DNA sequence: GCATAACTTCGTATAGCATATGCGAAGCATATGCTATACGAAGTTATGC
């Protein structure tokens, strides 16, 4: 740490701008390599292209996915370049190896996942089960997930709302804004989020944030500054998912139950299934045109 | 006076996206840097008997 971490930080005086989850990544890239290269002596800093190519097949012979392999390789030349040293991928050897990795491990049968689709259906079981719920940290979640769904919001957006971002129309729906573009809510979940601030009493002041933490004796608390963290959001879903169904099998596969992404497949597969226009989907998403809409749209049934 | 529920901070793995190049000479398929989940675990503190 102490070594590597002050000559981190010389770069760090260099190049100060990251984001937060860049500077993480770059760090815990070079605790690896460093200890790799204590494990079989080499020189740490200047990387020499051989001993890239070594760790390169240290690493495949380890089976990782070939998308951490690239990382790894990117954030190397990523250190060399804003040092100031020529990219260890200007050497052909390191790019025959890529290649010749790429190719093998992608004819050994690799597939990227797909998350689980949170479909309409399993929403309104979950509602028909809770509705009647009065313990609070019950209402919050019943709340949190009809935003979720219906908003198509991503987690670390909807986690931001501010009482004070949101509009409404007596008798009518309810409007959101987010960082210039305004979005529309159903006339159903108007009801749950409006049990949900009128129990718990948030809007003392519109800049409190509308979701916060419940202690365990079922009161709520206020702030103005401190957000529930996402990784609690993930555990709100995986809550729920646990209730509806048994613990997850002990093989350790990812997306055995759901997720973040699992709201937006679940709508857009849904939508799919509707029979909408696809360009229509395209433009209440607001994605930039690749296969991975296709990709969600795979099948049906 | 200690046990517990519901949450916060770290760490080593993958997916998303915006931009850029070829190859061929119009359009877009494939490639490159940077940013954001998914999960297991260690650690915090307020309420309770």
């Amino acid at each position: 740490s102490d070594e590597v971490r002050k000559n981190l930080m010389d770069m760090f005086r260099a190049r100060q701008v990251f984001s937060e989850h860049t500077w993480k990544m770059l760090l815990s890239v070079c605790r690896s390599w460093a200890a790799w290269c204590k494990l079989n002596n080499r020189k740490w800093f200047p990387a020499e292209p051989e001993d890239v190519r070594d760790y390169l097949l240290y690493l495949q012979a380890r089976g990782l996915a070939v998308k951490t392999i690239q990382q790894h390789l990117g954030q190397l030349n990523m250190l060399h370049r804003r040092s100031g040293l020529p990219r260890p991928s200007d050497s052909n050897a390191v790019s025959l190896v890529m290649r010749r990795i790429r190719k093998e491990n992608v004819d050994a049968g690799e597939r990227a996942k797909q998350a689980l689709a949170f479909e309409r259906t399993d929403f309104d079981q979950v509602r028909s089960l809770m509705e009647n719920s009065d313990r609070c940290q019950d209402i919050r979640n019943l709340a949190f997930l009809g935003i979720a769904y219906n908003t198509l919001l991503r987690i670390a957006e909807i986690a931001r709302i501010r009482v004070k971002d949101i509009s409404r129309t007596d008798g009518g729906a309810m409007l959101i804004h987010i960082g210039g573009v305004e979005k529309a809510l159903s006339l159903g979940v108007t009801k749950l989020v409006e049990r949900w601030i009128s129990v718990s009493g948030v809007a003392d002041d519109p800049n409190n944030y509308l979701f916060c933490r419940v202690r365990k004796n079922g009161v709520a608390a206020p702030s103005a500054t401190s957000q529930l963290s996402t990784r609690a959001l993930e555990g709100i879903f995986e809550a729920t998912h646990r209730l509806i169904y048994g613990a997850k099998d002990d093989s350790g596969q990812r997306y055995l139950a759901w997720s973040g992404h699992s709201a937006r497949v679940g709508a857009a597969r849904d939508m799919a299934r509707a029979g909408v226009s696809i360009p229509e989907i395209m433009q209440a998403g607001g994605w930039t045109n690749v296969n991975i809409v296709m990709n969600y749209i795979r099948n049906l049934d």
